[PDB]
């Protein structure tokens, strides 16, 4: 899994350890080892949600499997909770795109997975 | 719907009103209330298009429905028009990825739209 | 095709000529004329891979066809090779997402490629 957050929240408002927490919590939620988890946070973005420039976030979770109806609800509760608690972004100003990747379409270490 | 623009145009060349203009125009084009629309503009990017560093844009439009052959051809006119006028980008230096999202794969407000 | 690299490597470590090298190498690898190729490099990112902030990269390759099992392996060797040689990023700290795009979902110059 790979999780990306883009947000208009400033860099100074991202708390120390945020990437570590995302890594740890995503490992728990996906059942994948922490070593596999990639996390990417992009603050200070020029963005709007519903025509308002109040704090918001646009995110993606790519995973080889572990994506589906109930699972995605659970990820959204977890991730919106974190963005609310840590970045002070209201859950209703977050979008998260979920992508179930075929292993053959993920490159790593000079090759691809299967 | 969610619209993202990555461009090598500098930040000071992005008009202050561009996010709101995109929001309004996309609401009309998709038939969704403006409140649903998220927009994200990423200037000052290191990019090349056809081996040239002249102004260009790499974009995406994600939507739960309202994506298809004819609709996409129409969106491209709308979006190239906006980018040409407001960012001075030639329309043949714009790519737009269109993604039709399943509601189950869009997280929002601690859940998903499924 | 469009290739995007997001990396925590600093801007100054990205060699002059990198975008041109990517354009040329992707033209060769995909068989598509260089005029069609878009490349985008995003340094100085806040990211972690396996909980570690050592150099890493999260990448994507979108293409209308020329995507598949064996081809993706070849692209990964090529692109990890370039990231290792030019940006000093170890291949096992790189993910690359491959997307086979429908021509109807690629917008360019007021239309799509369908
Ligand atoms: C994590 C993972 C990282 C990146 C992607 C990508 F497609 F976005 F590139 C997808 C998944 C991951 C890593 C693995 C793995 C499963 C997952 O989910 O099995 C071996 O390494
Ligand atoms: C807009 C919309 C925003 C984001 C995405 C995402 F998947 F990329 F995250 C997709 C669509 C939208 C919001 C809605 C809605 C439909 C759309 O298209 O119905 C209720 O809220
Ligand atoms: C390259 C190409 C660029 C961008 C995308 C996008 F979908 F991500 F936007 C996809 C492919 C390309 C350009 C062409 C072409 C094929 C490809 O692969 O035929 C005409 O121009």
């Amino acid at each position: 899994p790979m999780f990306i957050v883009n947000t208009n929240v400033p860099r100074a408002s991202v708390p120390d350890g945020f990437l570590s927490e995302l890594t740890q919590q995503l490992a728990q939620a996906t059942g994948k080892p922490p070593q596999y988890i990639a996390v990417h946070v992009v603050p200070d973005q020029l963005m709007a949600f519903g025509g308002s420039s109040e704090p918001c976030a646009l995110c993606s979770l790519h995973s080889i499997g572990k994506i589906g109806g109930a699972q995605n609800r659970s990820y959204s509760k977890l991730l919106c909770g974190l963005l609310a608690e840590r970045l002070r972004i209201s859950p209703d100003r977050v979008y998260i795109n979920y992508y179930d990747m075929n292993a053959a379409n993920v490159g790593w270490n000079n090759s691809t997975f299967a």
